[PDB]
This record gives C-alpha cells, structure tokens and sequence, in this order.
C-alpha cells in the first residue's frame, strides 16, 4: 500500500526523502523521546524514530515523533506533510488544503471491510492489559500524566450507527486499563458522547487506532460537517477505499494496517483528573486537572514491530500548527465561499501560534458588491464566529490580492498597515470561545465565550475604485528591465546566490 | 575612528567583509537604489557605487544601506554597530543601550576647527545645477530624485541655543532648490514654526552628507526639544564632535563630513514634494503635497565625496533598523521618567516601525496592586501624549519572561496573552501618524487616533505571578535531560 494508505509505507518515504532518523541507542519514553522530538519541531529537523524505548516489550512499542512537523529545506517545507496525501514533497501548502477539500464536492468512497490484517498480527486481553508498565511517553516534565494519545484515531459511532466519527483528542493514561482524555464542546466526539448519555449508555463502545493510514489521520484533524463519516472523505480524497477490519470485542471497525489499535469503552459517566498538558498554544499549567472522561481499555490488538506516533507540541512548530490551524483555515475558506463571499485563500499564519487566520480577499469581485470594510468585516466574522470550524480561531485578518496568506511576512505587512486598530476592527463577544487559549482560560472574561475579532486590512480604496499605491519593494518599485539587470549582475558583483 | 568619520565607516564596513566595493558604471535613475533594495530585502553587503553614471567634478559616490541588517544571526546588527564603536555581535540591546547612555550624563560640547576634509572643495551661486548632479531616482514613482535619505539638516532656533540635528527626506526641485517633508512634531518643523512666528522669510540651514556616524544615529532619534544633538553625540562618543563654520552662515557641521549644502529654508515658499517609497513600504504614485523649498548657495565637499543613500520601502532598511528602535529607546527611557515598570523596549520588525513592546518588569509590577485594563490606559496616556511616540500605533506590554528583541516571543506573547479586544485601549484622541496608510488612506482622521495599548500580560502576573511554564525544550524537560540530547544531537544524525 502507498504510504498515504499504510502509516508502516509512510515512515519508509520518510526514509527514502532523507527525512527520519533512525536511532537505534536506547531512549527513555520518560521526557527523553519527547525532548529529542521538541528539538527536532523547534528547528525544523528530521523526524526522529525510536526503535529502541526503554521498557518496550513483545512489539509495544517504538516512537515516532514530528509526524507532520516542518522540513528546514524551503522548497520541501511542507513535505512531510505532502506523504500523508499523495503529494510530492515541494507542495505548497495550498496544495495540501486544497487537497484536504477535494472531498467535499464529490462522493463519498466508501470504506471496504477486510477480515483480517496486520493490526491483528498481536493482542493483549483483559487483566494482562498494564497499560502503566507500557512505555507511554511523559511528553512534557510537568504534564499530569504520560500522554500516549497525541496522534491517535479515536473511533466512535453515533447510538443509530449511522454516523462514525474518527477525530483526534488527547489522552493520558489514568490507571492499568483506563485513560482520561479532553471531551470538549463542540468537538464530534463530545456530540457522539452526549447522544449516547442522552439515552441512558454508561459505556460508549470505542476504539483508538495508532498509525492510521495518513490520510485519516489528517482528516481526523479537520472540522468536516457534523454527520459525515470521514472514513468516505478519506476514501474520496485517497481516490480507494480505506480498508478497515472489525474490532475483535465491539462492532466498530478500524484500518486493517493500524500500528496498535485500544479496543474499549467511553464512559458517559466518570470522570478522572486530566492535565494539564503542554498544549497547541506553548502552555503548561502545572497542577491544573480538569475533569475527563474515562476510556476503559479491553483490548489491545498490534503489529508485530508496531510505532506508536507522538506530537510533542507547545511552541512553534509541531502537528498542532501544521494541522488544527490550517485544516480549520481550509474549512473556513469553504464556510466563505459557501456563504457567496469573495475568499480565494484562507491560511493560519504560524506567527499566530494557531489562532489567527487570514483571508485573501478577490478585491475584483469586492467592488462588484458595492460595500465597505465595516460591513464585510462583520459579515465575515457572523459567517465564520458561528459554526464549529470557527471554533479555534479568534482573530480573522482580511487581506487583498496583492498577499500572499500563505507567507507569514506578507499577512503581518498588511496587518499592520492595512488595519487601524480599533476603528478597522469588528469584535465579537457573544460568540464561543476557545478556552484552551491562556488569555481566555486564564484572562480577565469568560474563558467560554467571546475574545474574536475580524481586522479589515484591505485600504478603504480596495472596496471602490481600486489599488492606488504601489509596493515600495524591489518586485515593483522597479522595471523590469531594471530588476533582471540586477539580478544577472548580483553574483558577478559579489553578492551572495 | 569609525563612529566619528563616515569615511572611516566605510574602510571599517571593508574590513568587516560587509561592502561591495561596484566599480562598474551604475545609473543613479533606479538601477542604485534597486541594488540597494534587494540588499535591504536579503540582507547583503552594503554596496559602494564608486562609478555613479553622471558624476561630476568629484561629485558623487553613492554608499547604499548603510544601516541595514547583515545575514549572520551572530552580527545582525554589525552594520549600525559599527556607527557607535560597538562590536559586530552587538546585541539591540546594546545599540539602544548606548544610545540612552548619553541621557543621564552631562554633554560633551564640540569643538571647533578652522578647516577640515570637507573644506577640500567647493560650488558657489550660479554654477550650483543641482539638477545636473547624480541624485538618485530611488523609486520608480518618486515624485522626483531624493538626493536628501541620509543626511542631517542643521537647523538653530531664534533664541541661538538651541541646534537641532535631524534627518528628513529631501528632493530636487530646481536648479539651487530642494523640496521636504517638515511635519508637525517634528523639530525640523518646531524650529521653522518659531522663525515664521518673528518674521524671518529665509532661515539659516545646512545639509551635511556622510557625517560622523554616532551623529546619524542622534539625528534620527527623538531626544528631547531644547537639547542640542551634538552634545548628546559627544556624550554618546566619550570625545567632542569636530565642528567647522559654513562659509556662507553662521552654522556648524562635522569638519569631516562628504559633501555639505549650505543655504536657508523658507517660510514661505513651497513646491510640490513627494511622493516618496517610504518607511510603511508604500508610495501612492502622483501624490505630491506643497513642501518647504530649501535654497542652496554653496557646496563643499571632500575628494571622492560619497553620497549615503537609503533605499527605503518594506523590510529590512534604515526607517526600520533606526526610526522605529530608536522610537522604542525613547519610549523605554518616557516610561521609566513616569514611574511605569518598563526595564526594555523594542520595534519589532514584523510590525514595520509602527509596534513597539515593552518588557514588564513584574516584581515591580505586583507591587503596585494595579490590573491590566488600568496599566493600559496609563502607558497609552504616558506614550502617545509625547513626541517620541509619535510614529507608534501599537504598544505591546509583555512579562519579563519575553524577549522584546526576539519578534518570534513578541508575536508568541501578543497571540496567546492578549485578549482581542477585551484586553486593549484605544486611543481615538491623540495624535497619529499620516504616513502609515491606514490612517492618510483609511476609515477616519488621517492625524488623529488609531492607537492602542495591548495588554499582553496574563491576569495572574498583575496579582500572584507567572503560574506556568512555557512547552518548549528550554523550560519543559530538567536539565539533565536537555544535556544528554545536546551531547547526542549530532552522533545521532540532526543538525548542528
Ligand atoms: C492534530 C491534532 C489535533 C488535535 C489535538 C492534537 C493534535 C496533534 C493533540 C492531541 C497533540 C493536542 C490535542 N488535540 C486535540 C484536538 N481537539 C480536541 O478536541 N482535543 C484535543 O485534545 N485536536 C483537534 C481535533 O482533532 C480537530 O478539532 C478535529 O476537527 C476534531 O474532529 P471532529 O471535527 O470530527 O470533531
Ligand atoms: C533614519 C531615517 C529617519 C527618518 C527618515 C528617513 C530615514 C532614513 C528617510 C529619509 C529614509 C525617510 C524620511 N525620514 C523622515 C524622518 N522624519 C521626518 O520628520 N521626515 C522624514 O522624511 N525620519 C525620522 C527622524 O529622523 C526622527 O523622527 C528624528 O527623531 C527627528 O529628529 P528630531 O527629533 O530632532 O525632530
Ligand atoms: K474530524
Ligand atoms: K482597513
Ligand atoms: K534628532
Ligand atoms: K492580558
Ligand atoms: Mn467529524
Ligand atoms: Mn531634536
């Protein structure tokens, strides 16, 4: 299988693009794995597999950490996460959102059922499960436990089995057979959970896949419409079918080429401590649990040599920025064409640490509706502040077609310019609000609702008559003639390449 | 010495491996300045165009970049280290540092010499054509040739204490005629205001190119009104600056100086200036507006005169390495004068001269008994009511555990601690920058509001302290965990 369809085939095109480290010396699962891979997110480097995790035993289980993190190399920045999509390692990242939404103006290909795979090669069962002596990682030194859910599949089915949802929420191990994880409002698998408490389910059946097939991993991270089952998203981004085999103790169904698969239960009930967590925005909260839903571990199916993947996330640039970020933005940019609003490109610059988007405006068709930056603006954040691939972001930057979103210097340009504080602003106080945040968790108002913003960064003349300036840059200060006479004199001169 | 002779600077910019020395031919009309701008835009050498297309009779060598950023992480800031006998690894902390140092101390007053380098040679009246001299074409729409980026007007108040040095944008306009920018609050145009108001039609001036580079520093940093720049140099430098007499008034320039314009500036008259590529990275084409006309009767200039020139537009050149950090310097020092708890101030980059972060000094902070909604609206007060916050529409309060030289913490800081809206002041009544476009090309007054102060400290550091820890590999994982995979990092297959 390709490697967007087998995670096993995903690490060998790591291998071949001289993008993994094998490390073969012994690395302890607590902090040590973790640290290796937050270096490795904080510049860029290769993404480092563990084949040697002190305490692993019978298969469970080598490390992989940065699975979608960032390349140093500016012309194959977004590669690794190009492998999970069938992509070549040069593609943009508009490329890749764009190939994330190619799902949703086609069928559905649906998955196909297998009755075996390598996910069924081991198990563990029952009372022989320990889930405190397998070597979860300890991610950051002051989480509130060892955090082996960061890049997993939770599968979950809603009470009239229509809908499956496959999404990713962290998890920590609680005891020898249940974790707690973050079950928050109004994320699918909390909508599932509150479905089945609504008639009267204590336990959810559920399972976790680890090392799904790429794609489904990153659709897990994108905020599609609630009753889609991304198993067919998948399939028609893949362009096959997913093949998935049942689980052994439940009616749910998992890939068949999963690295591990938890075979259990979602309580509607208990609760436990969960947290705190170094989270997407770079914070650690030491002491600060909140209470999380319980997952019961039943059983535990495996590949022989099985990987379990881990996110390291916190400060730039990890799974957290590369994907929640810009698959919100993808989904925000079709929430804004849907709406008949002229949104060519929508992207989550990193410098806004995952809660800022910025939109690129066609001011072409703009001035063909007549209005203002005031109105649009508003219009824009009543589009996006209200539904749930909104959820994330608080700050909405609108742009003209002269930036390039995708470019973090060009968005904070014309923010900075472009938007006077305050008057070119529309604020929005009455809308949900991403507590995870620290200025809304730990601030001075609701941590549950308001704290957004859209900043109109299109000039009042964009919405009229038109671009009247003219960038003060070498691009186009200059002719032509001009600028390739420079360049083909810039070596001969002594300048650098 | 290269922080007191800009003919010194260069030979030091040489030494450093940080000039292109271009003996080709080079036209003045945009192909200078486009070398200039892609320099600024990659950070490269500074280019030396010894071989200007048009010079005459010594008249002129073009030096581009002179401030501008070097590409080694390790000597950023070399280049306007090198104006203030600072070493190339100079941090920005040490540049503003050094150029606050002269606030605290008593002025070392220049010196005056009877000749010097720029006395070597000379154009006088009619044979003045300043139209037949190679002032460069610096952007394609410049409403016409900005031969005035880089130099400092000398300009003294009628009282005769008071002489200002400053930098302020120029362009030719006539054969013995320049046309400026002299804008409200500026003291350029303070000066001129108090000339008009005693009836002087035509006002002493001089225009010094290429001057001592601790001077071009001064000239572009708002020390107070009253106080003369060249005893604040001298204080910065630790040695008094050489002065010589103009020939033609009774002004004083650096005796070392490339080329001086003696003259006056009018009162009255006006012609059309601008427009110009300017500090925001914009220039709106066909927008001139009436500027002062600046009248020139002699020129005297050294052997092989070098013109300096700024090619200024989006990231990185002079408007952005001098205008905005030497704002925030300014700021720090406002501040720390009111009894506010600033210890460090800085423009970041990212926000194109018009930010500026100030690090909280929090100890101090919780000691007031204060919250962020009334610290906010009492920095804003402080700043934005005085000149040196003129240019600034953003100040971004941070915690001491934020590096406000490092863009990537202040960008980290103000996404994750500031609450759009619910956590910022807006200043609609003060006065604002025209320049930006968003204020001369926008939704309101192009000369007043569109301010704010972002209050990018967590709730908790007003009252008991900083309650977390940051998720990266400095502050999530011991000590010993860190050294283990610092000694391993190469072994293993990462990068240096
Ligand atoms: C890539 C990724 C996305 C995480 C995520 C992480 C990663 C690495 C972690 C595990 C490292 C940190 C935790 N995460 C959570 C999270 N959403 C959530 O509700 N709880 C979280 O704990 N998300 C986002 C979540 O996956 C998206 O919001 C999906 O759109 C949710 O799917 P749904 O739309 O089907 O509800
Ligand atoms: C370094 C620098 C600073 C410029 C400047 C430029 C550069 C390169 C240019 C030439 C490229 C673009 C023009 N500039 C102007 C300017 N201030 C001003 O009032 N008019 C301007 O035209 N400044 C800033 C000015 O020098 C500072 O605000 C000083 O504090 C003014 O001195 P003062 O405090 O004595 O008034
Ligand atoms: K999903
Ligand atoms: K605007
Ligand atoms: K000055
Ligand atoms: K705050
Ligand atoms: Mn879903
Ligand atoms: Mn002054």
């Amino acid at each position: 299988e390709p490697p967007h369809l087998s995670f096993r085939s995903f690490v060998e095109a790591l291998r071949q693009d001289n993008d993994l480290v094998d490390i073969n010396e012994p690395v302890d699962p607590d902090l040590e794995a973790a640290a290796i891979t937050r270096l490795v997110c904080e510049t860029d480097d290769k993404a480092p597999l563990f084949n040697n995790v002190i305490g692993a035993k019978d298969g469970l289980w080598r490390i992989l950490g940065a699975p979608a993190s960032l390349r140093s190399s500016p012309k194959e920045r977004f590669g690794r996460l190009a492998r999970h999509l069938a992509l070549p390692p040069t593609a943009s990242a508009k490329d890749i959102l764009d190939k994330m939404l190619s799902a949703n103006s086609i069928p559905p290909i649906e998955p196909v059922i297998v009755p075996t795979g390598p996910v069924k090669e081991n198990s563990i069962e029952g009372e022989n499960i320990d889930l405190e002596a397998l070597p979860a990682p300890m991610v950051h030194q002051s989480d509130g436990g060892k955090y082996i859910q960061t890049y997993g599949m939770h599968v979950i089915q809603s009470p009239d089995g229509c809908w499956t949802n496959w999404s990713i929420a962290r998890a920590m191990v609680s005891g020898k057979r249940t974790l707690a994880g973050l079950v928050i409002s109004p994320q699918h698998i909390r909508k599932i959970q509150d479905q089945w408490r609504a008639i009267g389910q204590e336990e959810i059946p559920w399972a976790l896949a680890f090392g799904v097939p790429p794609t489904a991993i990153m659709a897990s991270s994108m905020p599609i419409p609630d009753g889609v089952s991304e198993a067919g998203y998948v399939g028609a981004i893949a362009g096959e079918p997913i093949k998935l085999v049942k689980c052994d103790t439940n009616n749910l169904y998992v890939p068949a080429n999963s690295e591990i698969v938890l075979e259990g239960t979602l309580s509607t009930t208990k609760m436990a401590p969960e947290g705190p967590f170094g989270e997407m925005h770079g914070y650690v909260y030491p002491g600060e649990s909140h209470p999380g839903p319980v997952y019961t571990v039943n059983k535990i199916t495996y590949r022989n040599n099985a990987i379990l993947p881990m996110s390291a996330c916190g400060r730039l640039t990890d799974e957290t920025q590369t994907m929640i970020g810009t698959l919100a933005a993808a989904e925000i940019r079709q929430l804004c064409q849907d709406a008949g609003l002229p949104i060519t490109d929508a992207f989550a610059p990193f410098v806004g640490q995952a809660t800022w988007v910025a939109l690129k405006v066609d001011t072409k068709r703009l001035r063909a509706m007549k209005t203002n930056g005031k109105a649009f603006a508003k219009r824009v954040g009543d589009v996006v502040f209200t539904q749930k691939p909104g959820f994330t972001i608080h700050r909405l930057i609108l742009v003209g077609d002269d930036i390039d979103v995708y470019d973090d210097k060009d968005v904070m340009w014309a923010f900075t310019t472009r938007c006077r504080p305050g008057t070119d602003e529309v604020f929005f106080d009455d809308v949900v609000g991403f507590q995870l945040i620290p200025y809304m968790s730990h601030g001075n108002a609701e941590a549950i609702k308001g704290g957004k913003v859209v900043s109109d960064a299109l000039l009042t003349a964009e919405y009229t008559t038109g671009k009247d300036w003219e960038s003060a840059d070498f691009k186009n200060s200059y002719p032509k003639s001009i600028q390739d006479k420079v360049l083909n004199s810039w070596e001969r001169l002594g300048f650098k390449k």
